[PDB]
Order: C-alpha cells, then structure tokens, then sequence
C-alpha cells in the first residue's frame, strides 16, 4: 500500500500521500457518503487527513465529525492534521481577515477542532500562516499545554520561511514536526528560495498543498506546455494520467514531499497514488520543470 514516512526524527509516522478535505463542502456528500469516502481511502492506504479550523466556512471539520460519530472505529486508522491561526470574515466578529495567534485562541481553537472532529486528540496542529504579530513565547506555552494534556501529538507550521521556522522552533523541546508549503510544477520559488533546503537539512518533511495547482494545471492557457510535456512524459513511463506524472515530479524532490490529495472522487483518490510506481528520470523531471517555467536551469 502506500508507503509510510518518518515526518521528523522520532517524529509522527505519516502515509506519503495525505488526503485533504479543504473542499469538503463542495462535495456535497451526506455523512454516510463521507464514511465510504473514508474507509476507501484508508483502505488504499491513505492514512494522513489534512484539515484546517477554517475550511467551508468553519464547517469540514464538523462535517468530517459526523463521519468519525458514524464510525468511530476508523480514528484509530488515520492521523488528523489541523490548523490554527487564520481569522476569516465567515465569522461576523471578523471585519477583516487576519491572524491570530496567541496562547489562549491556539489553545481553544485546537479544542474547538477536537469537538468538530468528534475525537480526543490530534496527531498534528499547524500554525496556519506566519503572523507578523506571533510571539513565538506565546505559541510555545499554548503547544506545551496541548502537549502536556494529551490534546495534540506533535506540532508544526505551515508556509512559514526558514526564519520564521527557526524563531518558532527555538522555544520548543520539541522538533516541529513539517513546514506545510506549496509545491507543483505551476509553484516552484520554493525549491530554490531556501524552504525545502532547510526541512531536507533538519529531514522534517513538507506536506505539499495545491500539487495540481488547484486546477490550474488543467485549465489555464499558461500551462498548455506544461500539459503537453507531462502527457508525453506519461507515455514514456506508462502513467495513466498527466497527474499522476505530476505527483511523481513532486514525490522525486529530495525534501520528500508528501502530496496532499484534493479531488473528492475517490477514483482520483486511487489514481493518483499510482504515481509511487513511476521512475521519472532526471531528464523527464527538468524536462517537466522547463515546461512549466519556459526556460532552462542556469
Ligand atoms: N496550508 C495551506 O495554506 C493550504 C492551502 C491550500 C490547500 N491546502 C491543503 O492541500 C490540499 C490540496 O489542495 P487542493 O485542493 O488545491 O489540491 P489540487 O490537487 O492542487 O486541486 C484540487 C482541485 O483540482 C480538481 N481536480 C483534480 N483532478 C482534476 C482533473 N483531472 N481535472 C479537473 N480537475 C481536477 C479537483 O476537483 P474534483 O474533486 O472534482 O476532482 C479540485 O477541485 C487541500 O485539501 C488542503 O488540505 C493547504
């Protein structure tokens, strides 16, 4: 099945791909829909869950808590992902999106995800954004109480910069656990500007978010070169799919990413961890880079 991945030393044990219910709403399935969704991913493997407190409008966590209440025997299968930080305007108390980030709000936020999840603990909580205003003394005393009182397994952040990765890091007796990024062929600045040289440094791996852009690999006219490139790349290596070779492009990086899956069709689902059998070679991979990007490495 897929393969399981150390995300730090002595840190949590995660599948290489993650399934993540950002657009949990937008399927429009009923709770029971949602468990056969479930029970088919973790039946391929697919074991890592990625949520957010604001995801559908502060609702996927809650929907995917009424799956977990229907069967509560599949908790022990997975690792929950969260996140805290953002402050949207869904919240009529928000006239402005923004972030919070201090001790008492990572604190309840993180229960509030508990009760929406319908379960006892997190295996991960991420700082969602990088807040000009995070006291990282602040953050560190809401983990340690989180820690302390079993609520969450380990910890991390997401999109942050080395620097912000090491203020925050430098408070904690703990190793933060991933830097949750963005990585695809359309979103590249992260292989070079330092991001994935420090988590490769550290061998902290990055959960890796809008792999397929989102859709935009699809659908804008910019990447017509990037989709002929893959196709022909897919009928070298026999994939089934241009994705497919996408998530290959991106498993090959030498942080060892973990894709996080988008699509709320499990046949997707199934389709795209097909991608660990392909052997991109390194020409296929900076052939695939070029078409993206239109120019050649220096
Ligand atoms: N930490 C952060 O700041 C952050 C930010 C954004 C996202 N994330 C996380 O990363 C995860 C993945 O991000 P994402 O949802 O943008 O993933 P993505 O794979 O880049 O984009 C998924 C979108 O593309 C569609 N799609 C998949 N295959 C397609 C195909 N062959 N043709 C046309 N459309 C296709 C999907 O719709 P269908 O369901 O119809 O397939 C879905 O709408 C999210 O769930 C979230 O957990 C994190």
């Amino acid at each position: 099945m897929v393969q399981r991945i150390a995300m730090a030393p002595q840190g949590p044990e995660f599948s290489r791909f993650v399934m993540g219910y950002w657009r949990l709403m937008d399927w429009k399935m009923s709770p029971g829909e949602l468990v056969s969704f479930i029970e088919q991913h973790l039946d391929l493997g697919v074991t890592t869950v990625d949520h957010a407190d604001i995801y559908g409008d502060y609702q996927c966590e809650a929907a995917f808590g009424e799956a977990l209440k229907r069967a509560p025997h599949l908790r022990s299968r997975m690792e929950i992902v969260s996140k805290c930080g953002i402050a949207t305007r869904a919240r009529a108390e928000n006239t402005i999106g923004h972030y919070i980030t201090d001790r008492d709000h990572i604190v309840l936020s993180a229960e509030q995800s508990l009760r929406n999840l319908a379960t006892d603990h997190l295996d991960l909580l991420l700082i969602h954004r990088p807040d000009p205003l995070m006291d990282a003394d602040e953050v560190a005393e809401a983990f340690l109480a989180l820690h302390h009182s079993g609520k969450v397994r380990h910890f991390g952040v997401s999109n942050f910069t080395p620097a912000q990765f090491t203020l925050l890091q430098s408070r904690l007796p703990f190793t933060l656990a991933t830097n949750q990024v963005e990585i695809s062929p359309v979103h590249q600045p992260l292989l070079l500007d330092g991001t994935l040289d420090q988590l490769q440094q550290l061998r902290i791996r990055p959960m890796a978010w809008s792999c397929l852009g989102g859709g935009r690999l699809f659908n804008e006219e910019c990447f017509q070169a990037l989709r002929d490139e893959l196709a022909q790349v897919a009928h070298e290596l026999n994939a089934d799919s241009i994705e497919q070779v996408v998530y290959a492009w991106v498993l090959r990086l030498p942080s060892q990413p973990l894709p996080i899956i988008g699509s709320g069709k499990i046949e997707r689902v199934r389709s795209a961890i097909v991608a660990e059998k392909l052997s991109m070679t390194r020409q296929q991979w900076f052939r695939i880079r070029k078409a993206a990007l239109g120019y050649d490495v220096p």
